[PDB]
RNA sequence: AACUGAAGAGUUUGAUCAUGGCUCAGAUUGAACGCUGGCGGCAGGCCUAACACAUGCAAGUCGAGCGGAUAAAGGGAGCUU
């Protein structure tokens, strides 16, 4: 589906001859609000155009997340670059307390009870990364129990 | 009766990623200063010169321990208040 959310916008330029030729790019994550989220980078020539092309790519290539229903399944910690993420499940009332990018990714996964905080270094662009290496590698046990559980959840 | 919280941003460049400094958002004080100023509860008030101090007051009490001297009421008498 579609529940859009804007990250980063930026300026890059260019130097050919005689001027510097501009160009925009932009973040864009797009999420179900159930657990099927989407990240999505496009380049253009200004603002209005920059956006819809970053919203098309998020809604292609997307990711399933198995949550426990609106929080996480164990604490876990994902890197990716010198990015480094963790992230713990939480109690009832309190919402997401994350920084900038990853209360993005964490709204329109539709999880609310997140506890995260990045390390590292603080890139918008590749702290997303850092989060979908986490949430694309969840387990959701399938198994008979969980203390007693490690009997037919290893054999899945 | 026993008992749960973890946020980031700006700044090196034609622009990008990284390493690395700096700076801001918080909660606090025996606080001082500037502007302004109705009330009441409960608190606190020399952090500096352990530097000198006018004047008041802050440890006395026992006559069921003993001398001594003050000697009431009253008992009076006497003389004339």
């Amino acid at each position: 589906g579609y529940i859009e959310k804007l990250v980063q916008v930026n300026r890059v330029a260019k130097t050919v001859k005689g001027g510097r030729i501009f160009a925009f790019t932009a973040l864009t994550v797009v999420g179900d609000g159930k657990g099927r989220v989407g990240f999505g980078r496009g380049k253009a020539r200004e603002v209005p155009a920059a956006i819809q092309k970053a919203m098309e790519a998020a809604r292609r290539n997307m990711i399933q997340v198995d949550l426990n229903g609106t929080t996480l399944q164990y604490p876990t910690k994902s890197a990716h670059g010198a990015s480094k993420v963790y992230m713990q499940p939480a109690s009832e009332g309190t919402g997401i307390i994350a920084g900038g990018a990853m209360r993005a990714v964490l709204e329109v996964a539709g999880v609310q009870n997140v506890l995260a905080k990045c390390y590292g270094s603080t890139n918008p662009v590749n702290v997303v990364y850092a989060t979908f290496k986490g949430l694309k590698n969840m387990q959701a046990p399938e198994a008979v129990a969980a203390k007693r559980g490690k009997s037919v959840e290893e054999i899945l």
